[PDB]
Formats: C-alpha cells, sequence, structure tokens
C-alpha cells in the first residue's frame, strides 16, 4: 500500500551487537499521483520509550524501488535487549518543506505479526543475517 522494505537482522550474542542491513524497497508511495519521490531510511535504537542512537541511509533520488545496501552496527547488552525496539522508517526527502513519512517499522518481542515474526527468527538464528519484507504503515 505505501511500499515494501527489504531487510536483515543480524544478533551476535557474543559481541552483544545487532546489525541493520537496509537492502532496499520497492513500490514506494510518492507524494503526487504519477509522480516520484526521494527516500531516505532512518533506524532508531530504543531503549524503553529512550532513544540511544539514530542512523540514516543517504537519499535516492526520483527512486520508487531505491537500493541502500547500508549496514548499521548497534550495541545492546543481554539484559536490555527484552526492552529493546528497533524503528525504521522510509522518509521522502523534501527540500522546500517538511519530510513525509513513507512507513515505519517497530521490530521488537512485542510489535506486529510480520515484526515478531523478524525478531523472534533473528534471536532463533544467531549471527546469520536474517532478511525479511516488510509493508510499510503510515
Ligand atoms: O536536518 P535534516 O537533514 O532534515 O535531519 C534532521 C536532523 O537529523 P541529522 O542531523 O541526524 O541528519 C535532526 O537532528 P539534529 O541535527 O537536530 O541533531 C533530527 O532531529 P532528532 O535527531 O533530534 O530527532 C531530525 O529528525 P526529527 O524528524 O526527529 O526532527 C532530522 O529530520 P528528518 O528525519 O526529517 O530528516
Ligand atoms: O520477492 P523476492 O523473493 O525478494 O524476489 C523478487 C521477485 O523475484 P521472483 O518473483 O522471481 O522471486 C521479483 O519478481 P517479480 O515479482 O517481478 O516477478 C524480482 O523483480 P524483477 O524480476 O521484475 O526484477 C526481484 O528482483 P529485483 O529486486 O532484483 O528487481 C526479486 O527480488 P530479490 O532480489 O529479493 O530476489
Amino acid at each position: 500500500s505505501r511500499g515494501e522494505l527489504l531487510l536483515s537482522l543480524c544478533y551476535n550474542p557474543s559481541a552483544n551487537s545487532i546489525i541493520v542491513n537496509i537492502i532496499k524497497a520497492r513500490n514506494l508511495k510518492a507524494m503526487d499521483i504519477g509522480g516520484t519521490s526521494d527516500p531516505y531510511v532512518k533506524v532508531w535504537l530504543m531503549y524503553k520509550d529512550k532513544r540511544v542512537e539514530k542512523k540514516k541511509t543517504v537519499t535516492k533520488k526520483r527512486n520508487l524501488n531505491p537500493i541502500f545496501n547500508e549496514s548499521f552496527a548497534f550495541d545492546i547488552p543481554t539484559e536490555k535487549l527484552r526492552e529493546t525496539t528497533i524503528i525504521i522508517t522510509v522518509m521522502d526527502k523534501d527540500k522546500l518543506s517538511r519530510n513525509d513519512v513513507i512507513g515505519k517499522i517497530y521490530l521488537s518481542w512485542k510489535s506486529g505479526p510480520g515484526e515478531v515474526k523478524h525478531w523472534k527468527d533473528m534471536i532463533a538464528r544467531p549471527r546469520q543475517p536474517v532478511a525479511q519484507w516488510h509493508q510499510l504503515k503510515a
């Protein structure tokens, strides 16, 4: 409806890290009818309701199927995994006004069905990049 984003999660428990690989998106929704978009992807590491880190891909001008292939590493100790949320947002860069939200993804053990599945797959396959498509929720 708003597009899909393909990303992988790799949780290395001995290293206490989660690597987030923003791979690509497809069928992004444009602002106008028949127009284009300038998508970039934001990644926030959350602990409870507090932001721990923020990351950001480069922008892909005039591209509704952007390829990013960017990886971000986050430190997460075991005692905070249960309170961890990774929020991924596909944005639409606008030089004139405020950048619009295309879709958001909340990754944790207590999120939507597709998000919980991806999270559990990450937990169950430590040290493997688990990749999965996600519908973008407005
Ligand atoms: O000025 P922009 O290129 O549009 O980006 C800003 C900028 O983020 P970056 O500087 O990390 O690129 C803000 O951060 P500051 O420079 O003030 O530190 C950030 O604000 P917060 O990180 O404090 O949230 C804001 O994001 P927000 O939408 O949450 O206000 C974000 O704007 P975009 O996400 O729309 O690009
Ligand atoms: O949804 P996925 O499993 O990730 O695979 C898709 C899918 O490929 P298959 O349908 O053969 O699995 C697309 O195919 P169509 O829906 O068009 O039939 C294809 O798109 P194109 O063949 O039209 O190129 C795309 O390839 P790409 O994203 O490189 O354009 C490819 O993505 P994967 O690279 O993830 O296989």
